[PDB]
């Protein structure tokens, strides 16, 4: 019989599309050599043909979707002033206050895109015609307990529209077109707040403004927006058992173990 | 006559393609209203047509170049173990040792891509045919003195080939094809080491292995590689006077002031 340590080793080499019975009679060394051969072949095929990383490719595909729908592509700082966290209403009572990676005395790694998106909406309202539609994709950081659905370093899509047309119906239409474009099953469950679920996994939280917090950011128009984790989208699309398979990582490439 | 503070204000609104004499007789309020009008028009045109961010677009264009040349696209952690810095030979004597953004007790924001690229070359050598060609584009972080050519948060392209064909000629051919593809003037000046210059501005440092440091990373094959700053490429291509115009930023969008 396989030890638990041996099954752990085989599980890192197992891909969802495999159809191998680990619990059958075959010895560990033979099961391991078979899986090593397939994963090496998987990497050789990627190298010979497409050569694109799942996380980079997903970001490029989402970028094309939102640019084509009239949203301006934003690239804003990842290292942000610590004051932005408090100004978001994240005080000691909230969970997120304990999840911040602090840097130096006055900076942190952003755990969210909302502060920079607020700042862009306010500034662009002086220049662009109504409605203002923006989006950003990039790294975000949170301290988390170990869990199959959370990374400490992940990638967030955030989009926001401000001005006319900021209805819940329009928000649900964006989400619906977006996930049907990507081929990801979902249910929307519900200022108004709204979560996008895949089974028990949260793909997104979405919001409809105005809300009282807007005033602190110099915002006084209605808005709709949502934030999606890219690694969670990849986990669902590729049926990964653990989100570590979709992360920026030295241990996995497109969900394939790099320890061969 | 304009005050220095007024000229500073006008300089943030001035774009390289403008042809306005600030030192002429026109009053500040009129020069400011003219420049505000043009920059608002510039943003409106981006929003109406392409809607792509210069830094995102450049990353996508570089990605296509290297994928098409047979390099595997890597996305590796930005928050890296602090031990990687020492293992790179960065001790107290080097400048880079004082430039590290530390996070928690044992992590830092990566100032370079070399450690993760080394780790990928070693792991992929067990799976991929010779030669192994990889590249990564993403955020890097260094503490810097104020200067028109440096950001504390920037974006690095790093590529590396390991195995056969790792000659200086082949390295110079990659660099030359790459920058002629982008339309960026350069001179290459010179294990062997090699810098890619635009006038007095360093676009890249490049290297040819083996070097003694490889052994610490489990590497024992020849290699060639180089690292390029994306914001410096944008600064040259768009003739920005200060690299702040090309950065991830809340103050500039595609080199256009957002404070209008
Ligand atoms: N640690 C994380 N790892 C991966 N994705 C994350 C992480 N935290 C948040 N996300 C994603 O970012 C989206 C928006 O962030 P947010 O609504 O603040 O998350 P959240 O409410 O903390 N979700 P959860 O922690 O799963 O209950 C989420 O719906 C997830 O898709
Ligand atoms: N602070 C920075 N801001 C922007 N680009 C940078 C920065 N540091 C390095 N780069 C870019 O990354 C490339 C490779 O890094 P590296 O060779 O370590 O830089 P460097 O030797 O410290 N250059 P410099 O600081 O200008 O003398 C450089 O050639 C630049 O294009
Ligand atoms: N609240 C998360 C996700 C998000 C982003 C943007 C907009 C909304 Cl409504 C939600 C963040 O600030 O990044
Ligand atoms: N030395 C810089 C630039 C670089 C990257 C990769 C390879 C070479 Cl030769 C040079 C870094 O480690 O990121
Ligand atoms: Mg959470
Ligand atoms: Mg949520
Ligand atoms: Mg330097
Ligand atoms: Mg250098």
């Amino acid at each position: 019989a396989l030890t638990k340590s041996q099954t752990d080793r085989l599980e890192v080499l197992l891909n969802p599309k495999d159809e191998i019975s680990l619990n059958s009679g075959k010895p560990f060394r033979e099961l391991e050599s078979e899986l090593l051969s397939r994963r090496k072949k998987d990497l050789q095929q990627i190298y010979a043909e497409e050569r694109e990383n799942y996380l980079g490719k997903l970001e490029r595909e989402i970028t094309r979707f939102f640019v084509d729908r009239g949203f301006l592509e934003i690239k804003s700082p990842i290292l942000i002033p610590l004051e932005y966290i408090e100004r978001m209403g994240i005080d000691n009572d909230t969970e997120l206050s304990k999840q911040i990676f602090r840097v130096d005395k006055n900076f942190c790694l952003r755990p969210m895109l909302a502060p920079n998106l607020y700042n862009y909406l306010r500034k662009l309202d002086r220049a662009l015609p109504d409605p203002i539609k923006i989006f950003e994709i990039g790294p975000c950081y949170r301290k988390e307990s170990d869990g199959k659905e959370h990374l400490e370093e992940f990638t967030m899509l955030g989009f926001q529209q401000m001005g006319s047309g900021c209805t819940r119906e329009n928000l649900e239409s964006i989400i619906t077109d977006f996930l049907n474009h990507l081929g990801i099953d979902f249910k929307i469950v519900g200022g108004d707040t709204l979560d996008v679920m895949h089974g028990d996994l949260e793909l997104s939280s979405a919001g409809v403004g105005p809300i009282p917090l807007d005033r602190e950011w110099g915002i006084d128009k209605p808005w709709i927006g949502a934030g999606f984790g890219l690694e969670r989208l990849l986990k669902v699309k590729h049926d990964f058992k653990n989100i570590k398979r979709a992360a920026r990582s030295e241990s996995y490439y497109n969900g394939i173990s790099t320890n061969l």
